[PDB]
């Protein structure tokens, strides 16, 4: 059907139901805006399959989520949201534009898990942003930015645990929610290595680190990752 | 043993008294920006700062406003409160410009419905980047009542201000605060308000403060003598 959005790592086409979309995975990765720009053969379906597998879980465990189900390699089908224009980062552990904003090393444990919003727009190249920039920007009001801090948090209980028990330290990672046809907020975008930071107890970069700082070959680690994924349950 | 150099500033010095709990800060003609790339001594600069400065702090005084201020000692010089300085800049903006600008993409001089506050931990070494309230407490700076009395405070300080520079004509675009801790652990306002760290247009739009400076569009002395004498028509 139609193209509604071309990513830098998801296509968006339409279906024949108004509130579901199918989203394809490309097998494109870009660090930095641009440049760093790279086609690599298989890592839309490793994170399709990653996406997919995480989702289901957080289904399971009662989170609201757009996930309907896997449908190819490259393809799921989705609950089409009006997306709010905000990467909600949370952080487990001090690594990347952290450590540059504090002068602070990678790997350093955070007492208590900080979030911070940045405001989803490629031509301010998504900005930090604090909460009342986010209402500046008509983004959200006191009681959804609350909401969006409290459900990223509950996510990250689950998400951590779930590394954990296959070995991988959840450094940090980033969200995204939309409103669903019902003016709900639910989860929705992705959550692959693409968007968090996994580390295993060796500190090896099992994400999108290893292609930010050419690190090795992408797939293999992404690969691994999935590898552990399914001896979960 | 009554006079020493505890701390030379980017454009104030301060010297112990001989008392524990108070202060002289001595304001120089020295000016900066970029974090240290443009520095150059400007003849004047210090007192026309010193004297905006003693004059602001004074009717916030009068105003009920806890601040640092005893009296204005010299031309250069002012009998301070020493404070434990929270190391945050308190950022008021009534108006988009510069970095905020910057940041939205967005033009120098629209008015914000509501007044935008914006913390920068106040470290020259990580050139004080801009950070949340989470990050406020992982610094251990100020929990939760100390952040929102901070907001608070700065908003009820901006009310004052934007009157007082409305009626001699200047728009009070945003500005730059600092507190600390005083002998007594309350908190209160400290540092200095001149045009150093605040920004003042007048009704054509010209920049009454140190973008005279940064953007290079006038002699510096100049402007803030403008603002001096203005700022004596409200007395
Ligand atoms: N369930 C959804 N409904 C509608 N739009 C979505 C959904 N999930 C993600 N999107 C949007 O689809 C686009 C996916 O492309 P992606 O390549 O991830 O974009 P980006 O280049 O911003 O990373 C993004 O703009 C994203 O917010
Ligand atoms: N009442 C006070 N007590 C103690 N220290 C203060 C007080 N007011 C200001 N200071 C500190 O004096 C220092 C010197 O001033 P300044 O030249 O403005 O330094 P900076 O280069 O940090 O702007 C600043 O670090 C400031 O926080
Ligand atoms: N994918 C993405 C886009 N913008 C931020 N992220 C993710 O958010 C976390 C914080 O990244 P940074 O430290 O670079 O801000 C990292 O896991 C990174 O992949
Ligand atoms: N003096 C100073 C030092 N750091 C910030 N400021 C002040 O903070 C306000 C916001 O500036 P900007 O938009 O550049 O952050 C301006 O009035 C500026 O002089
Ligand atoms: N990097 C984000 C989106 C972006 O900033 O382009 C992601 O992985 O979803
Ligand atoms: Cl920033
Ligand atoms: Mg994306
Ligand atoms: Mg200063």
């Amino acid at each position: 059907k139609q193209l509604i959005y071309s990513g830098k790592a998801k296509d968006i086409y339409t279906t024949e139901d108004e509130n579901l979309i199918i989203s394809t995975y490309k097998d494109q990765a870009t660090a930095f805006n641009g440049v760093k720009k790279e086609q690599i053969a298989g890592k839309g379906v490793l994170n399709n399959q990653i996406s997919s597998f995480i989702f289901e879980k957080l289904n399971v465990a009662g989170v609201a989520t757009h996930f309907v189900e896997k449908l190819s390699d490259t393809e799921q089908l989705n609950k089409k949201v009006k997306i709010i224009p905000l990467e909600v980062v949370l952080r487990n552990y001090t690594a990347g534009s952290f450590s540059k904003r504090f002068g602070v090393d990678e790997g350093i444990a955070l007492e208590t898990p900080i979030v911070e919003f940045y405001y989803k727009n490629d031509d301010l190249d998504d900005p930090f942003i604090n909460d009342e920039h986010v209402k500046f920007l008509q983004i959200a009001g006191d009681q959804q930015i609350a909401y969006l801090k409290e459900e990223t948090r509950r996510i990250n209980e689950l998400l951590k645990v779930w590394f954990a028990e296959i070995g991988l330290k959840l450094i940090d990672f980033k969200l995204e929610f939309g409103f669903d046809k019902d003016g709900k907020i639910i989860l929705a975008d992705e959550f692959s290595p693409d968007n968090c930071r996994l580390w295993d107890a060796d500190g090896n970069h099992m994400d999108k680190d290893v292609f930010r700082r050419g690190l090795g070959e992408l797939t293999d680690v992404y690969e691994i990752v999935w590898e552990k994924l399914q001896e979960l349950k």
